[PDB]
């Protein structure tokens, strides 16, 4: 079930691939936050992807509550590392989430230096 | 377009298109901010799409200085009018504008209920 600030049945994914060489988009930043009551962005949590330039393990079922999140993807850093200078300041993707009940979430993007796509894949969860 | 202080020196356009129907993506919203000392987002600009899901005449080129600009368009309220259910709560293009490169900025968005993609076309010509 839940669990509490890890990773319940991974309600929370992100997949990033990168357009121009290839492969994953790996050691890419990552930032969530939750719109708190006074509707400020707080901090939920930040990771970077694997080598298969996946994120894992962000929350629990118990701690990902109804609300509206936003994920705050670093492409920036990830472009300059490479050589190349980028377009966009980062990709951000603002969803509601589990207002209908707990749903799992995979946020997957891919980048090119002066374009990005987000697509969501929404599941109800557990079989 | 006219000129003064910001609004139609065409420095900055905004195209946006529906991929469920394969058309222009009408009378969608949009706002555009720019970054302040305080590091909070300043109004800036706004508009609706026209016939031809595309936005022209936001600034003019006095106007428009190097910072920090961030493009949100307002896709949540475009599907719900199509009855449509969207994932995101809006799109937020985050760039900065350099006056080495190329001085005309065209924004384009394609969107789908649960994706969307974003490109930049920086040019010295016209659109
Ligand atoms: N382990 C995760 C990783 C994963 C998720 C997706 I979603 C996916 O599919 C696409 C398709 C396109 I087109 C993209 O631009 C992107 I990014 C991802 C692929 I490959 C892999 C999983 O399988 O659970
Ligand atoms: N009247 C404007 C309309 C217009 C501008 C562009 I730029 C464009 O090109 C793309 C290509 C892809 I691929 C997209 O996903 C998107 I959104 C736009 C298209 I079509 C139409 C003009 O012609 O001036």
């Amino acid at each position: 079930g839940p669990t509490g600030t890890g990773e319940s049945k991974c309600p929370l994914m992100v997949k990033v691939l990168d357009a121009v060489r290839g492969s994953p988009a790996i050691n890419v930043a990552m930032h969530v936050f939750r719109k708190a009551a006074d509707d400020t962005w707080e901090p939920f949590a930040s990771g970077k992807t694997s080598e298969s330039g996946e994120l894992h393990g962000l929350t629990t079922e118990e701690e990902f509550v109804e609300g509206i999140y936003k994920v705050e993807i670093d492409t920036k850093s990830y472009w300059k590392a490479l050589g190349i200078s980028p377009f966009h300041e980062h990709a951000e993707v603002v969803f509601t989430a589990n207002d209908s009940g707990p749903r799992r979430y995979t946020i997957a993007a891919l980048l090119s230096p002066y374009s990005y796509s987000t697509t969501a894949v929404v599941t109800n969860p557990k079989e």
